[PDB]
RNA sequence: GGGCCCGUGGUCUAGUUGGUCAUGACGCCGCCCUUACGAGGCGGAGGUCCGGGGUUCAAGUCCCCGCGGGCCCACCA
RNA sequence: GGGCCCGUGGUCUAGUUGACGCCGCCCUUACGAGGCGGAGGUCCGGGGUUCAAGUCCCCGCGGGCCCACCA
């Protein structure tokens, strides 16, 4: 009883709404590690500042006498003071680095559903990197057991997490038998010892390899990542919620965080932030207050960073810049650029995710810009076209296109050093624009729902609406350059384009709405093109494949399959 | 009469301690241009803030009526109260926009020592971009002498304002005839439309085309340029100085900055900041008040970020990062990138000022971290070090390297995708390093001094201390692996390399000290080997080329011959 | 369906003639500046403003109707 | 000439219960980097404290930062 549904995408990642028990979240978002013994920040203030979800571990509190007992008298939330979402950890990472841990799965599983939580974690087992390989397997076998019997002795949301070590095939499987199986969230786990050996690559290998094998809706997070210098990469890779003790654990080893890296304390002469420690302090005064101030004072800087970073990824995802952020953290440090160049060699697995149409231009600000999904994609779906139409331009990033077109997305909304001139169609070819902006958009064939069409142009000498006879196609999207269809266009273009075509079919029951206009909602959706990537025009239809509406995509094709909260289409006009 | 002295340095700017009217600064740093009239923010809060320095336009004053006389009555610090450095613009600027404007070089010029001022420009004539040919030679000379006119009228110090338009070729020669010419500060103007129209690569190309003409000593101030996205580049071209009305005239018209670029407050969702406005506040919220507050509180928050990229900025350059930070914000929009990939390519210019090791590694981060100086040297000054020594082994960024280099700077202090396994030496080689590290450090030649010594290897396998007979001749220091000179090892050399090489040759007034161990400070050079790059292991040396003193360069050659402040050498022994 | 915005390639506005509002937008030719790309600078000429209808001596510009585009809230049936 | 630091490759430590060197297995396209187990050298040089010292203070020989002098 887990809620989640996309709000914004870009990348491979996204935006989500979040809800348990009430309480609502976003995603992505990171869950500060509380260790409650010793806190250096207590809840009562991380709530206060922005996290309104955070983390501690139930095994360690199973072994302290006192709080078993605070534990089991008034929940959690009480004995934090914290009114937000709690989630706790099995301690399987403590099984990780001191190995033997005292507690059955069933035992602590239980254990978690007493003390009140909103939020668990079986006890997995992470096995670590380069682990032999039995040991990996049979392992990891032991990790799918315990998730079967947590499975159903299980009455709390739960985090199934992905362990394999570091064998892609291993993750690949591990990803299937917990995707199928009814969890409600996917942590990718025993990767810190990569993260602090600043493997990035090998960390990409591996949520790459799981979140592929996973279902779309489930959330993915990735367990025991918490520094700003990931977040831009990470999330791009479908990841949506990162834990960790780091802020607290620098602070303590006396270490500032950077969006671009990490800092010691005794080698800052300045403080390349304006939070509000930075702000009302120097590097020189901090180093001389004593540790209990010290390390307080640094976690609290390094909170405000990681919210920061956090904040800004969701701004970039919002405009449709993910790319260029991971492109500028990438900088930040060899291993991790490294990791990007890496990422970037999945086109497959990116492309699926990644929007037809963005709010803000393509930039070439690198070499990997020419690899950015958005790319590859324009350059092959545009050969066809090139070829059909001829009459070439020069692009600074795709080196020609088809002047027809020139004026939609990427191609002119690219910038690069050298600028790329647009060419504005002339009344006599106004259509052979459409035409191309069609068998580009729709695919080989759409051209034909248009043959015959007129072309309006505007005050500036732009090809916008089109119609036929009397009554309008389509009509040419400003901003992209694209084509928004006009019910007409869509059922003109439904006889034109054979099925599954640019096609989402709904249940019988959502049937009725979607003649009327309303929108689509995930959870009626029986099947739809996978070649549909969000933002696509589709075509609404009905089981028997009888054209319902036209609206705006929100969701892959592949992914309108599996969710179930959350709108799929975005109606535009219904067929009745 | 102003001050001013290189504290610390990389790329080919720099630290600076500025020293005017008893009010010190520090360099780079930003100055927030002020119109009396209608201030958005007070200086009284400016200074509070961080800015110890502003400027306002003289020329607005001495037309407004109310002005000119507050402005002879009290000064104008407390008709700002302001307590900090003030400067002035002659309205050039104003006589760009508007073009005609009323006064003579010389009434204001004159006006300027009434108001009491710390620090004054002469109306210039700032020349358009890609303007007529003429007009730039004829506007030019005009200027040149208003500059002539000027530099004997005047008593306060003044900036000699580059212009030239877009003709590298002017620029360079408006800028000797200003470098020896006697003023203070030299800005680069008619700058404002290239800025305004992201052009980067021609700011480049005139900021380059004239640092290279003018003193080192005097300081680059760069007319009009206020926003993030530039510091970084601008200060590692040697640039220290900057002046917006940026941060008010944005705000006004209800933009948001970013070190990456612009943002629309009604574009955003979230705020990718942390400093005092973007804490307490968010996009809705903010964009709910009106004018009045929402610009105040905008124009505050770019405040903030202008600061901040500027400690940014200087961290870096105390640990030796700026390139990093420039690849870093390069990415921030492709004109931007255009211009760094530019900039890049004045290798000659920017190896001179090129620091010869630093604290923190070269990181790989880009293609273009392979075009950064330090790299291009190291590969061509270890090509003969290579085939004379051989024995290499490959090498992420250089591809193949003589193992007995492979411990010193950069080579072993870089960083790239790859690692690189260095290669402790071995007793018997153990001195093949020295001789590496030495033909390398000091030249084709410097091996010979060494010829025959002994070389200590420390608990680690490190090569360390190196002493013939009972004296040592240098050490292997630990952090950089190059070679710190011992006195002995200083003459052992200076008679094996023939003179100029690495010598500085100080005035008979300070070879008293140099002798003794003293400190040399840049006044006292008369003459200095031009190959010298800062940090270089040098041989301090009388007009005689006797021996007086080893020490740690702090300035190219070239540039201890020029400086008049600041200290030259930081004197290790002396001979004596 | 409920609210607001719009008639639109993108990119972007930094040495503040007091803030602010104008001084159209597109397309057409020439000189400059450019390695030609680019991006600018200067001067000429005078066409078009998605459709329909009013208002005014004057209408891209001011309401109004239509055909269109974007954001937000609501419907998870 | 003072005050502080150190005896040193770089990088780096994010689901909070001494060092370098030597051989083998695993994980790795070999690189990288790790994971496992065997082995047990030397720890700038001299003098001490110790049953025991790279480890603790003393002197030597060295590296680093800050501050002072622009003569
Ligand atoms: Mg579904
Ligand atoms: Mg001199
Ligand atoms: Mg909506
Ligand atoms: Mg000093
Ligand atoms: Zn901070
Ligand atoms: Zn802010």
């Amino acid at each position: 009883m887990l809620k989640f549904e996309i709000k914004a995408r870009d990348g491979a990642g996204r935006i989500g709404k979040l809800e348990v028990n009430g309480k609502k979240i976003e995603t992505p978002a990171i869950m500060p590690v509380v260790n409650p013994k010793q806190m250096v920040v207590e809840p009562k203030e991380l709530e206060k500042m922005g996290f309104e979800i955070i983390i501690t571990n139930s095994y360690i509190i199973y072994k302290d006498e006192e709080l078993r007992r605070k534990a089991l008298e008034l929940g959690i939330h009480r004995m934090l003071d914290y009114n937000g979402i709690i989630e706790v950890d099995s301690g399987s990472f403590q099984l990780m680095k001191y190995g033997s841990i005292e507690v059955s799965n069933r035992e602590i599983i239980e254990f978690q559903h007493r003390i009140g939580v909103d939020i668990g974690t079986f006890l997995d087992i992470p096995t670590p990197p380069d682990a032999p390989r039995e040991q990996a397997v049979k392992e990891l076998e032991i990790t799918l057991s315990r998730a079967r019997e947590a499975e159903e002795i299980k009455e709390i949301p739960m985090n199934a997490t992905i362990q394999g070590s570091t064998y892609t095939d291993l993750r690949r499987y591990a990803a299937r038998r917990l995707s199928s199986m009814n969890f409600e969230i996917h942590p990718i786990g025993g990767v810190v010892p990569l993260l602090e050996s600043y493997r990035f690559r090998d960390v990409v290998d591996i949520v790459i390899s799981s979140k592929m094998a996973l279902r779309p809706d489930r959330p993915v997070h990735l367990f025991g990542a918490g520094h700003p210098i990931v977040f831009a990469l990470a999330v791009a890779m479908g990841v949506d919620l990162f834990d960790s003790a780091s802020y607290a654990l620098y602070a303590k080893d006396d270490r500032y965080m950077t969006p671009e890296g990490t800092k010691r304390l005794d080698e800052l002469d300045y403080f390349p932030c304006s939070c509000p420690v930075c702000s009302k302090y120097t590097p020189q005064e901090l180093r001389e207050m004593p540790k209990e101030e010290r390390t307080r004072l640094l976690a609290l800087h390094n909170l405000w960073v990681i919210k920061e970073e956090i904040k800004r990824v969701k701004q970039a995802i919002k405009e449709g810049e993910l790319w260029r952020l991971v492109d500028e953290r990438a900088r930040s440090h060899p291993k991790l650029y490294s990791a990007y160049k890496r990422l970037l060699e999945h086109y497959t697995f990116l492309e699926e995710f990644e929007p037809i149409t963005k709010k803000s231009a393509l930039f070439k600000i690198s070499n990997e810009s020419l690899r950015w999904p958005v790319v590859r994609r324009a350059k092959e779906r545009a050969k066809s076209i090139n070829e059909r139409f001829g009459e070439l331009v020069e692009h600074p990033i795709f080196g020609r296109v088809s002047r027809y077109l020139s004026l939609t997305y990427p191609f002119a909304q690219s910038e690069a050093e050298d600028d790329f001139k647009i060419e504005k169609p002339t009344k006599e070819d106004a259509i052979k624009y459409v035409m191309a902006i069609a068998e580009y958009q729709f695919g080989e064939g759409a051209s034909r729902a248009f043959d015959d069409a007129k072309v309006e142009l505007s005050k500036t000498g732009m090809p916008r609406q089109v119609k036929v006879n009397g009554k309008r196609l389509a009509t040419v999207r400003a901003d992209d350059g694209l084509l928004t269809l006009g019910i007409e266009g869509a059922k003109r273009l439904h006889r034109v384009l054979p099925y599954p075509r640019m096609r989402v079919v709904v249940n019988k029951e959502a049937e009725p709405f979607a003649r009327k206009g309303k929108d689509v909602f995930a959870k009626f959706v029986i099947f739809a093109d996978p070649g549909i990537r969000p933002y696509d025009e589709v075509l609404v239809v009905n089981e028997n494949d009888e054209l319902l509406a036209t609206g705006q995509a929100l969701l892959s094709g592949r992914e309108m399959i599996v969710f179930q909260y959350g709108r799929a289409v975005k109606v535009r006009k219904g067929v009745e």
